[PDB]
């Protein structure tokens, strides 16, 4: 049973890892791509299985880190600075910050983060995925428009340099099909058909089965082009003309400025905020995560977070061996270059939209947002309807919606590096400003801990 | 009882009239509701598009003896008269697939034997009128007492499956006409139709069909949901199919440079081949003399056509007028059979096609007028079918609005129609129960009082019958499909009691 459980924890680890880094590649001009994230996830999984206190957590790239990497990439492109050396110095500031945390007693702010901030954070991260996949679809339709005629001798060796006949519609079809198949396998896992063991096994592999089906569909279409996953053959870096394997803190093409080394403290404090929040939703493990992320930043490798996983690895000392096996197999996943380069990006974007929509379903803020449109006689048995009036809970949800709108406006500004600051500013809003608007009983009934 | 044998001649017809015609003012004023307008807009497309497709196919199979215009005019006139005079006004009278097979087979016979096709059709219609008057006089329609849920559900499931299969085959044909290629010809002529492969036509057709089906199903689910005010929710859910059609038509309208196949109607109210025939067919030949023997040899094709129309039309009437669908105003079988076959025979005199009651269209029309909430009641009237027939008749003059409707949107609508027509069939429920474990079977008598492997054996015998009927539909002896269906009537009554116990037979088969 252990040999079967390590197969399951592979694919559950594989599907975001091949997705996010691909996103990261398209967000970083392949300077920071699939291979860096895969090898970083492998080495950090090995080290976390060997040295971690709690092996129930798994380490991997997540959405908030991707948003921060895009914010820093836009910051560097606007200021003309080098990106990955700034990442190196942010990492150095992370080592010094976390060793100060160890020198102090610990993180005493764990009680200040409430259900308010976690709901706002998760609803913002789920809203980012849908926006990103729809923006990618719009970009594909802008690259290859629906025209009466096309130039049928375009050159495609670096990238398609002109419009193409059926690429945009096939990308839309692949995205919709992958999302639909993932949602229906998720439905089938909770249905009443088939034997229960076989139904649960099939529904547990909902993402890999949909991925395999859509990859087969695109593979058996011969003439139409669809953009594929950019994966190098071996242990090589994604963009060799951009950076080497080891990245010196001084400079690659231009030396790093004196001012931005000491000013690297300000973005590095926000990395620690983002790692702290999503590890709390899912301090020795925080030490290992931040320290390994800062060490891996020297090699141009991504920071990871702490995420929880289902009880399949609990049924596998045994759970530490399973983590080491899945980490070394994630390392060996880069060796399967042909079957990873035959995967379209539209399949991964359908999976991306599926993960966003699935992540929306467990949030009480989303439940109240749906409760805005229902009549008051259809509101459920939950205590925040029986003990809080409909107008008061609607005002509460409207305030949270206003906060989400403020966060989305700030993320759209050029100064989008201040998103963790504005999002941690909701704790002074909850602990100070909300008791002036609401009463007490409504406040312990709405964002009640559980 | 609506299915009884009285000794007085034309007794079933006069009692059908006496039981349905007092409800005429309620049949007029029961339609004053937005759901009836939504049903009109739904059934108009659902009855116009098969008329266009079958008229084009008929004009291809013959030498334009019977084209799109004749089918549209006949459908409009027969629908108007059947709505104004019928005993079951919720039936939809239109062309069907077996009728096309008979018309091409009879055209092949008349071309081989050198006879005139339309005059032979006229004499077939005369014999049809004679046999339907004789059958209604003898009250022969009571024979449909011998059609139980076995034959009804087998026929309804077969028709729904062929509908879904035909829609998917149309989509696959659209893919085959415009394949996914590396390169295309830029100057493809478009005047009769596209003469070659085109980019973005197959995939956009698939996207339009999928989007229309998805919007129809989501707006169906919104009707039974708990969101929005209840009145607004019911109004939006009632117009779910028109809203889906409008949304995807607007999506196709805002895409400029991509070709999609649009709905096309003939121009003007004229015959398809003015040289071959006029408006009125003379029964004593048109250019040559009509032989006397074929005047008497029309009895066998008239019997075949009467058997076809009788079985589809009466099994449709038993399906729509089931007691589980909460029909209260009453139905009619003798009057409906008399009207359908008599107007078919009269329309054959003008060269117009004869028509029958179609199962999928009539079930869709009744389902679009059923008030949900478990079924409370059905909005039954004579205005929705009359307006659908009138709009089919005026659809030639509706060219600027019908030229903007792509065929893929209607293909998604047809897929939605087939999927919703599967619901309500116990054979489909047992087919679904074949895949569920016995833990999750519902609280129905045929699960509680019947062992689960016996229920599965009953379902498997029905699947064997469906497969045999599908094979008969595939082979060129497709006109024997009703007769093979007749073979399911002794199968319930003779062979099944040898292998099943009596309580299991009244539990699995009921009324
Ligand atoms: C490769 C597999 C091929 C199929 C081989 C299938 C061969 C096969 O064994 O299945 C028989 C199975 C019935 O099995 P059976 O009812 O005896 O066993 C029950 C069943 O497994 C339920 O799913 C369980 O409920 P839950 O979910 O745990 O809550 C229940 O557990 P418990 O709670 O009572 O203790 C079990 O007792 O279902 C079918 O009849 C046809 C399924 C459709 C067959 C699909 C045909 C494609
Ligand atoms: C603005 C605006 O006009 O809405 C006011 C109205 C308030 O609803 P309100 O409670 O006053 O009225 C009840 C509501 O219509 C229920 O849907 C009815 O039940 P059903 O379902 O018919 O059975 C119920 O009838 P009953 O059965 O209890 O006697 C009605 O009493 O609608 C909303 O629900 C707000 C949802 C926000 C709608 C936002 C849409 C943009
Ligand atoms: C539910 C998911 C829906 C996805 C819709 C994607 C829309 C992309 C629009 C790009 C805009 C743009 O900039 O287009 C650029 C070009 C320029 O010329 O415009 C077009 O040629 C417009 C083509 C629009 C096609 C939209 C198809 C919608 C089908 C919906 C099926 C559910
Ligand atoms: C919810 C609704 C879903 C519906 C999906 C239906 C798919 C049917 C596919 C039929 C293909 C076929 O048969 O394609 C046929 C053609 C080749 O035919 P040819 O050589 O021109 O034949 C000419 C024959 N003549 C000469 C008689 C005219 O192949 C292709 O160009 C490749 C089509 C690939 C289809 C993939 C589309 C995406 C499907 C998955 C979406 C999730
Ligand atoms: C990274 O690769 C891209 C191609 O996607 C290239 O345009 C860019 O110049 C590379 N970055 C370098 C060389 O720094
Ligand atoms: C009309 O009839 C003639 C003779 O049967 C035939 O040749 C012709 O194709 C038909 N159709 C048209 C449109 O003329
Ligand atoms: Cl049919």
């Amino acid at each position: 049973q252990v040999l079967a459980a390590v197969i399951f924890i592979y694919f559950a680890a594989l599907s975001p890892a091949i997705t996010f880094g691909g996103l990261l590649g398209e967000k970083t001009r392949n300077q920071m791509g699939v291979s860096e994230l895969l090898i970083s996830t492998a080495v950090q999984g090995i080290l976390f299985a060997l040295l971690g206190a709690q092996p129930l957590l798994v380490v991997g790239f997540s959405g908030p880190l991707l948003v921060f990497e895009e914010a820093f990439f836009s910051f560097c492109e606007t200021n003309g600075l080098e990106y990955i050396v700034g990442r190196v110095w942010i990492g150095f500031w992370l080592i010094l910050l976390v060793v100060l945390v160890v020198a102090f007693e610990g993180s005493f702010l764990v009680r200040f983060i409430s259900r308010y901030t976690q709901e706002i954070f998760s609803f913002l991260i789920s809203l980012i995925f849908i926006y990103e996949t729809f923006s990618k679809l719009i970009k594909i339709f802008q690259d290859h428009p629906l025209q009466k005629t096309y130039n049928y001798n375009v050159l495609m060796v670096p990238k398609p340099q002109g419009p193409l006949p059926n690429t945009a519609l096939l990308s839309l079809v692949l995205m919709a099909g992958t999302f639909f198949f993932a949602m229906m396998l998720r439905k089938f896992k909770n249905s009443s058909y088939f034997p229960g063991k076989l139904r649960r096994v099939i529904g547990d592999f909902g993402v890999p089965i949909s991925i395999l089906i859509m990859v087969l569909v695109d593979f058996f279409i011969q003439d139409t082009y669809t953009q594929k996953l950019s994966v190098p053959d071996g242990f090589k870096v994604s963009n060799s003309s951009a950076r080497g394997w080891v990245i010196h803190p001084l400079g690659l093409r231009s030396e790093f400025p004196i001012w931005m080394m000491f000013a690297s403290a300000l973005p590095a404090l926000l990395v620690f905020i983002l790692i702290f929040l999503e590890s709390q939703i899912t301090h020795l493990d925080l030490l290992l995560v931040v320290g390994m992320g800062g060490v891996a930043a020297l090699f141009g490798m991504p920071w990871l977070s702490a995420t929880t996983v289902r009880s399949v690895t609990h049924a596998n000392k045994e759970q530490r061996i399973s983590g080491l096996l899945v980490a070394v197999l994630v390392g060996l996943s880069i060796l399967m270059e042909p079957i990873l380069s035959r995967i379209p990006l539209a399949v991964l974007f359908g999976i991306f939209l599926y993960m966003g929509v699935t992540s929306l379903s467990g949030i009480q803020l989303f439940d109240r947002i749906l409760l805005l449109f229902k009549p008051p006689k259809y509101h459920p048995d939950v205590p925040y309807v029986k003990r809080v009036k409909t107008w008061r809970m609607h005002l509460f949800t409207g305030i949270q919606i206003i906060c989400l709108a403020v966060l989305w406006v700030v993320k759209s500004t050029p100064a989008s590096l201040a998103l963790p600051f504005v999002l941690i500013l909701t704790v002074p809003l909850r602990r100070v400003l909300l008791p002036l608007i609401f009463r007490n009983v409504e406040l312990q009934c709405l964002d009640a801990d559980d």
